């Protein structure tokens, strides 16, 4: 007996909060003028595509997040494909407003969703995954300490509809503790 | 996904009814022992629980018959509309099947339509790593290992263990197809 419940995750500016139907258009319209970054996710520039995040939530397999820093949207996550007899999930569909790329925010992010993904749902595992073509993803990923796991053959379409695998990477609870020490020992104070 | 029946001689896979449940569930218990793992054939809501997944677009269970009588189940599940892509596993026979080879040709049926009429460009499996004798079919199948995912099952007991991901891809097919036909 596994129900997600629903989540606002916060540090100073940065809040994660439950999406709502009154955000997609601000997201759809963000997500547009961040085309060429998602490349490698087929998607967050279709309001169906929050839609479905929201269907999904509707029966239990997925808590979608809208991001913000103070007051504006700033783009969105999730956790997903709930596994509720283990427990386990995967936390991923991110993506962010250029004007953040690259200041700790996105390792903020996962760090936030991991904490409360480990110390308060007690998932025994934690899957994230990329495109295999998503290289920056895939170092972004081994920073935060997750083991590769595999990769999967022909198990993704990038934007354009082109097939691509996908790396697959984990961390496990008992491994958490050191994971959650690494992260936090890398954050300014 | 839709419903659909697979052919083979006397081997028959056709979609699962709940009409079918009493006799699975009734024939798995007469293979208790057979099934360690896995949780499930035993259980009549195991079997509704696929019937559901297939009402939501979700899976395919299907009945597996010699001739006119119930021997088993097996399903497509973890369906990737886009790609498409699918699993195919949670097949259990009973025992009189076993050692038979007809889990081999069920999965031969079961490849043929993925492959050949749904045109998938990736059937995956898996295995527990604990289950070496469904790996050593896996393995014989050609289906290549692509990843290990740690803490993503429990079993029967309860205890955690890793699962063994595997898969083709179409265009390994040819090869697979062509050495599971010359081993009828």
């Amino acid at each position: 007996m596994f129900k997600p419940l629903p989540i606002t995750l916060q540090r100073g500016a940065l809040r994660l909060e439950p999406l709502v139907e009154a955000d997609i258009p601000e997201l759809v319209s963000l997500a547009e003028a961040n085309r060429e970054a998602l490349q490698y996710m087929d998607g967050p520039t279709r309001p169906d595509w929050y839609r479905q995040s929201l269907a999904e939530q509707r029966e239990g397999r997925a808590l979608p997040l809208a991001v913000r820093l103070g007051v504006q949207l700033v783009g969105t996550t999730r956790f997903a494909e709930f596994l509720p007899a283990l427990p386990a999930c995967e936390i991923g569909w991110t993506w962010l407003d250029q004007a953040q790329h690259g200041s700790g925010l996105n390792r903020m992010i996962k760090y936030l969703m991991l904490k409360h993904a480990f110390d308060n749902l007690r998932m025994v595992r934690v899957q994230l995954s990329t495109a295999a073509s998503n290289l920056r993803a895939q170092g972004a990923i081994d920073k935060l300490g997750a083991q590769r796991e595999g990769v999967l053959r022909n198990h993704r379409r990038l934007a354009g509809g082109r097939l691509d695998d996908t790396f697959v990477y984990s961390i496990t609870d008992h491994e958490w503790p050191q994971v959650k020490a690494a992260l936090e020992a890398s954050f300014t104070g």
